[PDB]
């Protein structure tokens, strides 16, 4: 007789999908076998001031229905007044918590803030280590990520750091050069723990939007010290163990970090044109320096297959495409080279941006966002990671952010997010040919999104290995 | 090989759902032809610090998804505790908003807090009236509800209710009988404005919640004059014009009002056992009494059959039952004589409490919820409304709302909100042999939803005629 949306959810299975929504202060676990909202939780009612709550990553358990525990952190300041959204709020709180939660079965429970248990407030992005033993967050306003430990919230390493350009002008800060400083941060408070909650510690006053180089160049972003800023945004995680890799937007490099002895080892270059890696000079115990001759464009997204033999980090901007290097070699990451470019046409200056990715588990395919300012159609690419070509492209609608895929492989999910004032919704694409199923209703801005794993090897296609 | 969701959808057709979500602090819209969400709001954005966001109801638009205006008010205070978030909130805001908003094809839009404009606040069930000229807006804590003009938000008329018990004693106020004024509410501020927004007027400290009236009575509920509360909740329209129906809870009655000459006509006597009506007794132009022997039983749920011929007004508590007038007679509401009484093996004493329901467009059936404190399973019963029988009962899930229907008929819209803890969805069912297709995700904790009506006829089935 009629069709029961029941029978879609039959064919996704016992998947846990969870997302934060920016604007809306929310997040929120959704059941893929029922579509209901197994538990949301809003941050505003337990006294958070400025509730934007911005990324996210799931640590697995062996049932999430029973329990699951996630990260998620917030971001305050000038960022509650850079969206479409008319905020009347005058002085906000500043953000830049990183909230522990667990649902418990039936609830979303705060369990407390882990940047004031670590004295370490970051905005961005936040991963799981490979081992589900802690997870990482990095922050493009202060320029600084950290690994923390799972079950004491407290930092195992951070590192800051620290542009200096050659020519001092915000134009030309980046693209005539500079060196970039390397730095061990060190905790400075009783207890191991830093100074560096909410505002502390930021260089510019908001977080670069996509295509917000230019802003920065043009000298619309204030700050106390733009001409410092390297934009990090991530440190993701070899899925073999041993490596962490953080991103430096401005600069247009990744710096591979030895987890366990707590250095850098190595400079990968990102823009094509330029060699497989820059020189690390090491200046002392705790300091390192690389020197760049030109910023070419550029960088974002960045994140190794599921099986660790590739690297790839986006060209964005100025050029637009996908950096692979072959990381083959899990012993030394000096030798890790350029192995190819995925290009195309459509993709010039800063739009589309490939801001995020997800590799299927045998790694043969990655689906990767296409992002544009309003009113232009946000979608997916599919590439084919086996010859590194594009397969296709399907527009969606406006405000593409992040894709996670179910564990077996079988469908992508994705989330758009009406640039916090207009559309939202969940997408779910099947990638035996790559269609769109269609949408689920979704009413948050959300910029991450995750299924929960149940295994360790789910987490090399979830929030660990890529944003 | 696969289904789409889309397909679902298809048999929807272009209808859009709109809902608040209590603690998220957000309201939302969603196109049930797409299974996008269109647009959502989060009250925190405009400074509101305790965005409590509460009823709603949309006036008709000729194409809803080109623009279309609602109301949704707040609550605030010690609302804010009675559920179990372990909310730590030091001043939270007083609440009793009510927002105009506008969806104007891309964005929700604030236009303003009728509140503010009118001076009077009020935090319970909000209609449109049926003309789509002006709404109404009901309180159980301050014992007023009023008219207010579209174009101006200004009151046309408001009444205040005071109960005057026969034993002065909580646990007796209501069972052992007392009197009931109706006084007309006059502005006390220049320009016609009323000096009430926010906690001023308030009785008791909290809104009374399903089976809250045996709260009130055991001294559980806290404020500065709860032997004289009578929690006025809502004033339902006749959709035929003329009248309006304030339903009160704690004393068992119903007051009939003629909205154009400003005074009440008639008093329904809600539970069975008792006659038709209670004598209202004029004691000057503006006060009114009514005398009650004993209140047998609390009621709640009020509203009109789409025609206007039958007058509904739903026993909670100590009966639990349907209590039915016959309206046919528009010219003259002192006539209205009960007809009849719908009741269920099942409905006993407060559990299952029926507190919502809506009509099918040629009146023959009604949807009607069943709400249980957690973790009994609430749900739907559906009621043959041409002999008053319940037909069936279909459980769904936790925490069981309101229930809105596509105006074709066909499809029963609902939302369950998790106790603004757990589970939360909206559910579909068709209305032509009554089966449940399954559930959408809907992160939210909505006491309220509406499908956005286009022509004034579709009202009679909308936030109008019934809650
Ligand atoms: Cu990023
Ligand atoms: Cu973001
Ligand atoms: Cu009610
Ligand atoms: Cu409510």
């Amino acid at each position: 007789k009629y069709v029961k949306v029941q029978d879609f959810y039959d064919q996704l299975g016992k998947y846990v999908l969870v997302a934060p929504g920016k604007f809306s202060g929310t997040v929120a676990a959704t059941d893929l076998s029922t579509g209901w909202t197994m538990a949301w939780l809003a941050a505003w009612n337990y006294g958070d001031t400025c509730p934007i709550m911005h990324h996210m990553a799931a640590f697995p358990s062996p049932d999430p229905y029973k329990e699951f525990e996630f990260v998620v952190n917030t971001q305050g300041g000038k960022n509650l007044f850079i969206y479409g959204v008319p905020v009347t709020v005058e002085d906000p709180g500043e953000g830049m918590k990183i909230y522990r939660i667990k649902y418990d079965g039936t609830r979303m429970n705060l369990q407390r803030d882990a940047a004031e248990v670590s004295g370490l407030g970051l905005g961005v992005h936040v991963t799981i280590t490979p081992e589900a033993d802690g997870y990482a967050v990095g922050d493009g306003q202060k320029d600084i990520c950290a690994e923390f430990d799972r079950e004491t919230d407290m930092v195992r390493y951070a590192w800051a750091f620290d542009w200096d350009p050659n020519v001092k002008d915000l134009k030309r800060a980046w693209l005539d050069g500079g060196t970039m400083t390397i730095k061990r941060l060190k905790p400075t408070l009783p207890g191991g723990r830093y100074d560096l909650q909410g505002s502390a510690g930021n260089k510019i006053d908001w977080e670069l939007v996509p295509g917000g180089e230019l802003a920065i160049e043009d000298g619309k972003v204030s700050g106390d010290r733009p001409l410092h800023s390297v934009a990090n945004d991530a440190l993701v995680f070899d899925p073999r163990g041993k490596w962490a890799v953080a991103s430096m937007r401005l600069p247009g490099v990744c710096v591979v970090f030895d987890r366990e002895n707590q250095v850098p080892v190595a400079v990968l270059a990102g823009p094509k044109g330029t060699p497989s890696q820059f020189q690390l000079v090491k200046v002392d115990d705790d300091t390192w320096t690389v020197d760049i001759p030109e910023v070419i464009s550029a960088g974002h997204q960045a994140g190794f297959s599921p099986d660790g033999q590739s690297f790839l980090f986006m060209n964005s901007l100025r050029q637009n495409n996908i950096m692979v290097w072959d990381s083959s070699n899990h012993d030394d990451p000096t030798t890790w080279e350029k192995k190819a470019v995925v290009e195309s046409p459509d993709w010039r200056g800063a739009y589309p941006n490939t801001f995020h990715m997800v590799f299927t588990p045998d790694a043969k395919k990655i689906y990767v966002t296409m992002w544009w300012p309003s009113p232009t159609p946000n979608g997916i690419a599919v590439i084919d990671a086996v010859n590194w070509e594009v397969l296709k492209e399907v527009d969606l609608g406006p405000d593409m952010h992040t894709l996670a895929i179910t564990y077996d492989g079988k469908f992508v999910v994705g989330t758009l997010s009406g640039y916090q004032n207009t559309a939202s919704a969940i997408v779910v694409m099947e990638t035996e040919t790559d269609e769109v199923l269609g949408f689920l209703p979704s009413p948050m801005g959300h910029h991450d999104n995750v299924i929960v794993p149940r295994t360790l090897e789910d987490l090399r296609i979830s929030r660990s290995t890529t944003t």
